[PDB]
């Protein structure tokens, strides 16, 4: 909910902002349309249909603008943290190409293709998610990372 968004620390909002920035790369009016959602999806190795992408945009577009702005992105995230389990597993697998149950530094570099976010940002992301210091994020770490401890 809108209010719950204000429970996020200032650092969480910034991190979500960094993620939002990747989606709006080269976007009109800096908001996420089906076009940008399709580009990230494709960069992650998927091949969504127009119906699937439109379904995702409508699910989080609260003002019927047809696009997702940062405020709506935040609410969307707050909502998933506080079905979500399944999307999380798929997302993990999108990064875990060899299916060994880990996301290593190289696999995270997928986010630099056709791209705002930098290698330093990636190595930092890795440190944030890698709790046991083995240079990788396993599924349990990933879930804790995505849900918030
Ligand atoms: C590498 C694969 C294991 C991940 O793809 C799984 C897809 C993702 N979904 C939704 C989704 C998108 C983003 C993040 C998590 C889930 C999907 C839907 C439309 C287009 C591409 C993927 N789900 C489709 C139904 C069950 C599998
Ligand atoms: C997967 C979770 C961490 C966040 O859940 C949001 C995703 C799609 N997101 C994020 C996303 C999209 C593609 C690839 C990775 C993550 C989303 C993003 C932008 C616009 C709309 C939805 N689904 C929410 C319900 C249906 C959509
Ligand atoms: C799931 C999406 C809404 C984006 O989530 C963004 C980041 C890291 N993502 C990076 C990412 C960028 C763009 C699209 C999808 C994901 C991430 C990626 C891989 C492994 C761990 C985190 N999470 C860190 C803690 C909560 C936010
Ligand atoms: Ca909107
Ligand atoms: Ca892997
Ligand atoms: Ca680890």
């Amino acid at each position: 909910y809108k209010a719950a968004v204000e429970q996020l620390t200032e650092e969480q909002k910034n991190e979500f902002k960094a993620a939002f920035d990747i989606f709006v790369l080269g976007a009109e009016d800096g908001s996420i349309s089906t076009k940008e959602l399709g580009k990230v999806m494709r960069m992650l190795g998927q091949n969504p249909t127009p119906e699937e992408l439109q379904e995702m945009i409508d699910e989080v577009d609260e003002d019927g603008s047809g696009t997702v702005d940062f405020d709506e992105f935040l609410v969307m995230m707050v909502r998933s943290m506080k079905k979500s389990e399944e999307e999380l597993s798929d997302l993990f697998r999108m990064f875990d190409k060899n299916a060994d149950g880990y996301i290593d530094l190289e696999e995270l570099k997928i986010m630099l293709q056709a791209t705002t976010i930098t290698e330093d940002d990636i190595e930092e992301l890795m440190k944030d998610g890698d709790k046991n210091n083995d240079g990788r994020i396993d599924y349990d770490e990933f879930l804790e990372f995505m849900k918030g401890v």
